[PDB]
């Protein structure tokens, strides 16, 4: 699994779950393509968004929908989403994770890139 | 001042001095129109961005360059640069962000 | 001034005020002694903790009570509080929080 | 497992390795007894500190010597170490995670405790 999104709770303590992730591809023509999508499991992780093959070099942005997530907890946060863009397997394939800790008021995002 | 902006360097422990920052407003039809722009002073901190009248209620993005910064350095960083997607509703908005090369935090200050 | 200490609530995105910060002084027996303390301000912000003749190179530990913080605003936190240990080595130190209920950051901003 | 640390590195974009880790419990007398100690693994996990029966109520300290970790990188960074202080399994037992995410001049600290 070369692509896979973890996110975590730090109002809670716990795995972010049922969080929905969007995943977008930059086209030849510069604009934003869809390339996959999901939610977050029971454990806060989101595997199976693409392939090997499919994961080609790009520039890729990964959408995910805080909002939507706090909102459903009564909360009021303050982004509409947090976004993650990067260039992805331009020095061969690699296998990303997306982590991202969320608060109302703020969040932080990091990558772990394996070869 | 509404809208302020302040980078911070995780590696050095320091303010990140000459990052540039574009700040956009959503428009009725879903793009990105430019806003706001300008580049971190030596105290890692962009003021002026706008004014009261200018700032009213709608979904603003404010891009950090960090790619660039990080380049600039000789450091091979992940992000193409750090995104920030919030709603102004109707006080002091204090957009901060804590830049590592793999790893960025950004959190919202708001006050009266 | 040269160490100053600077908390934000995450939940809120606010200065976290009237948190009560101590600092210690490792002494040659490896124990803490109280140095200075004092409850951040309006601005979350604790100024005046000491001076530059006051502050020699030495182990330092910024003591950050956290649990009461929350406590006073009815939210279960995770961590008793929260603890920075450094050297001071010889400028100006700004330690820094970002508090939530089960997670922390902290960051040291050294300056000239 | 009640208690494992996993440690990340910002700078690389990688498990922080060899991170050495040293858990203490606060004792009757009120100081801090060693409890248990270990080095995260190539994944930057740490498992098997302690066993549920272990494991009792009690102030914990997991002291990470993050110190050590960047000066073997040939870094000098500003902590001595990183200190996450909490009560445990007050309300019976529990299941904590202790993650850490490092960068010479700042670290988060974030517990995922489960059921
Ligand atoms: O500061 C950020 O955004 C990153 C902070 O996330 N911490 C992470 C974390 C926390 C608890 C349990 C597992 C993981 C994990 C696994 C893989 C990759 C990252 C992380
Ligand atoms: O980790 C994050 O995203 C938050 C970390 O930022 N720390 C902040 C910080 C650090 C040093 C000096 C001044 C400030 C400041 C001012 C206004 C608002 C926020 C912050």
């Amino acid at each position: 699994c070369p692509l896979m999104v973890k996110v975590l709770d730090a109002v809670r303590g716990s795995p972010a779950i049922n969080v929905a992730v969007h995943v977008f591809r930059k086209a030849a023509d510069d604009t934003w393509e869809p390339f996959a999508s999901g939610k977050t499991s029971e454990s806060g992780e989101l595997h199976g968004l693409t392939t090997e093959e499919e994961f080609v070099e790009g520039i890729y942005k990964v959408e995910i929908d805080t909002k939507s997530y706090w909102k459903a907890l009564g909360i009021s946060p303050f982004h509409e989403h947090a976004e993650v863009v990067f260039t992805a397997n331009d020095s061969g394939p690699r296998r990303y994770t997306i982590a991202a800790l969320l608060s109302p008021y703020s969040y932080s995002t990091t990558a772990v890139v394996t070869n």
